[PDB]
Parts: C-alpha cells; structure tokens; sequence
C-alpha cells in the first residue's frame, strides 16, 4: 500500500501518529511554498553553484559506485544534460553549507523541533542527480525529512520489523544496507524478500517524505531530480 499524504498536520498530530510510533508520511503543504520550489532550475543552479567543487557518485548501470571531484558545471554537463555516457550524482553532500546563498531557499521544517537533538545539529543533504539514480535498499541512524524540489522519486519504505527479510550486509560497515536488489529480487537466494510487506510512493516536488530512523528505504530518480533531506534526532 502507499505512504499517507497530511496537509499541514499539527506538530502534536505528527508527534503522536507518526514520529513518536515510527510510521512514514508524507507532508503537503509544507515546504510547497518554499522558495527552491520555484527558483532552481538547472540555469539558476549553474549560475549560483557552476563553479563550486562537488562530490559526485558514478556508477555503471551489479556494476560499482566510485566517487570523485568536479565542479557543479562539470557535473551538470557531462552526468545531465549531454547524454551522460554513465550515471553521476552530487549525492549526500551537504550543498548549503558550502554555499549559504541555496539555504536562504530553503527552511527548517517546524516538526523537527519535535526532536531531542540541535537544530545546529541537524544534517542537510544535497540530492542532486539525473533520471536513473538508484539507492540500495537501506536505513539510517535518525529520522529524516526528504524533500522533492525537483523531478519525482519512486520510493519503497520496510519497516524496521522486516529486517530479517531483507538481508542486511554482514560487514560491519554495509550492516546497514540490504543485499537485495529491490526492483529485481533474486529470490532463489533471498525467498523472504518477496513476502515483506512495504509502503511505496511517487515523491513529487512540494512533498516531503517522513522516513523514520531505521525505516529501510530504497530510492530511484524518475526525472531529473533535487532532493533536499534533513537529518534529525
Ligand atoms: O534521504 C535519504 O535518507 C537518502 C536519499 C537518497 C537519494 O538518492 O535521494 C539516498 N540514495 C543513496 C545513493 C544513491 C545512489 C548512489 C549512491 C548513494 C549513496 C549515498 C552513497 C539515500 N538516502
Ligand atoms: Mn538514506
């Protein structure tokens, strides 16, 4: 079944029915009238970014992410616009703080106050990457707020309960992330994969996705795409 959309739901309802119990959610009108919403486009991000150095992810399309350096043009050029020969993404790099002109475009969302951490501490990640980008199936150690800018985002959420049918990595560092690959299961060698249940979405621009901490999610870019998630305890 798919993930609930609210519309402004009071911090109390979001508390109560969503963070404090763990379940995924999505927000409408909340960061829909945030100024990236209407500004970011590729000419303003150029324009604004071009010429700041990025980490970039590339892979091939069970191939193998490596990570390199270049300059948001670079990036733009040769992983968006002209027929990008492999996939690149300027992935889980914290843009805003590099470059304080892109927060004035966002804001904070209010239930994250919500949270027995900082505000000071709160992590805020640049997703910005071409249609195909694809995350393994993973979870992380805090509640975040993923929020579509641009472009929409195929996205499966399971549920902490579903470790088990999962697979996590036995490596201590990959213990985090799922050995199944989500949209084509190898189900001879992981069978328990295929009856776990999960929530699914189409994160479109002006939403935001609730993942709650430790809640297993799997994403792919369908369009040209610009996430923003907050990191938050
Ligand atoms: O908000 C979140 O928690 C979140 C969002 C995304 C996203 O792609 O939007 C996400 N993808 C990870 C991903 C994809 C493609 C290559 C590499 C990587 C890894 C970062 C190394 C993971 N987590
Ligand atoms: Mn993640």
């Amino acid at each position: 079944s798919t993930v609930p959309r609210l519309h402004r739901p009071s911090l109390q309802h979001f508390r109560e029915q969503f963070l404090v119990p763990g379940r995924p959610v999505i927000l409408k009108g909340v960061a829909d009238h945030w100024p990236c919403m209407q500004k970011w486009s590729l000419e303003y991000i150029q324009e604004i970014a071009g010429c700041r150095t990025v980490p970039v992810e590339v892979g091939s399309r069970d191939e193998e992410w490596s990570q390199t350096l270049m300059t948001v043009n670079e990036f733009i050029s040769k992983y968006i616009v002209n027929e990008p020969r492999d996939v690149g993404y300027l992935a889980q790099h914290q843009l805003f703080d590099q470059i304080p002109e892109l927060k004035q475009d966002i804001s904070i969302p209010d239930y994250c106050s919500l949270g027995d951490g900082e505000e000071e501490e709160i992590t805020i990640n640049a997703w910005f990457g071409p249609q195909g980008t694809i995350s393994p199936l993973h979870q992380d150690p805090q509640q975040n707020f993923l929020v579509q800018v641009m472009g929409r985002k195929y996205i499966r959420l399971y549920s902490p309960q579903e470790s088990g049918a999962l697979y996590p990595h036995d490596t201590h560092l990959l213990h985090n992330t799922s050995q199944v690959d989500v949209e084509n299961p190898d189900l001879e060698k992981f069978p328990k994969f295929a009856k776990a249940p999960f929530l699914s979405c189409i994160l479109s621009p002006g939403e935001i996705l609730f993942i709650p901490v430790k809640y297993w999610h799997y994403v792919r870019a369908l369009d040209l795409s610009f996430s923003v998630s907050f990191w938050w305890s």
